[PDB]
């Protein structure tokens, strides 16, 4: 079974795994440590690019509106961010695309700025009834032991991904963006989707974190139209970075198992 396939996993690696398959609607389907608390280094920056569409939808903010920054904004993992701050800015959907797409550090620090901070954005996980993931600190700063802070579980977050990509928070239009740019995200070619079959439609956001973290959430829809969030959260610092990731496509294999092919 499954939870013992993910235990063999955690043993012959070294390594701590959760993970949560869920339905289009959030209902559990497997998991896997679901409800133990992660840290979510990078992954807060899919509900984080929600919240900005969500306030785009609300007519309080608009794609072109210029997020201005300088050099001492940026941080050392930021590419899209340090070719654009000669000009001064980024604007809303530049700093979304390559927040989701690259993990860019500076430009999910301009877009908790535009949303008015990690508060706001734990507020919004409330709003969507995700009751226990939660954003404290900025980037680099939120990446010890029992420290809650700028953490999730596995089930949490597949359940929020699950709403915001599936469920009817989002206009259609703004679901639409934020599902096609997650298809195109360049930093997951070897996690999630490389575990599971290329005929089906994928997209992710990935994470990379302190000891050893590596995560990756993906939604997927498969060629029977059936349509699923995975998470998983993984901590293997005796692995190698291809092989965290290996590990990640590993897990994916496993859940595909439980879902309409
Ligand atoms: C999450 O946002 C990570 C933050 C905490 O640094 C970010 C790092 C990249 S991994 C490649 C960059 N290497 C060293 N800093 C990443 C990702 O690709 O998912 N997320
Ligand atoms: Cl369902
Ligand atoms: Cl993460």
């Amino acid at each position: 079974d499954f939870e013992h396939a993910i235990s063999d996993l955690e043993a012959h690696n070294q390594a701590k795994i959760g993970v949560a398959l869920v339905s289009e609607n959030g209902n559990l389907i497997q998991g896997y440590r679901a409800n133990e608390r992660f840290a979510m280094c990078s992954t807060f920056k899919l509900p984080l690019a929600a919240l900005v569409l969500s306030r785009i939808d609300a007519g309080e903010e608009n794609p072109e509106r210029k997020l201005h920054y300088d050099s001492a904004f940026l941080e050392e993992y930021a590419p899209a961010a340090k070719r654009y701050v000669a000009t001064g800015y980024m604007t809303v959907t530049e700093a979304i695309q390559s927040a989701l797409q690259l993990s860019d550090n500076a430009a999910a620090n301009l877009l908790l700025k535009e949303v008015g901070g990690p508060p706001l954005l734990t507020k919004y996980f409330r709003s969507l009834g995700d009751k226990v993931s939660r954003l404290d600190r900025i980037e680099p700063t939120l990446n010890t032991p029992g420290d809650e802070r700028d953490t999730t579980t596995p089930m949490s977050m597949a359940q929020t991904v699950s709403k915001l990509i599936f469920g009817d928070t989002l206009t259609y239009k703004s679901k639409g963006q934020l599902r096609r740019l997650l298809i195109g995200n360049q930093t997951g070619d070897k996690t999630i989707r490389a575990g599971l079959p290329d005929s089906w439609v994928t997209g992710d956001k990935t994470g990379s974190c302190a000891n050893g973290g590596r995560n990756d959430v993906a939604f997927f829809i498969t060629t029977a139209g059936k349509k699923y969030v995975l998470s998983v959260y993984t901590n293997a610092p005796e692995l190698q970075g291809e092989e965290r990731a290996l590990l990640i496509a590993s897990v994916a294999k496993l859940a595909r198992q439980y879902v309409v092919h």
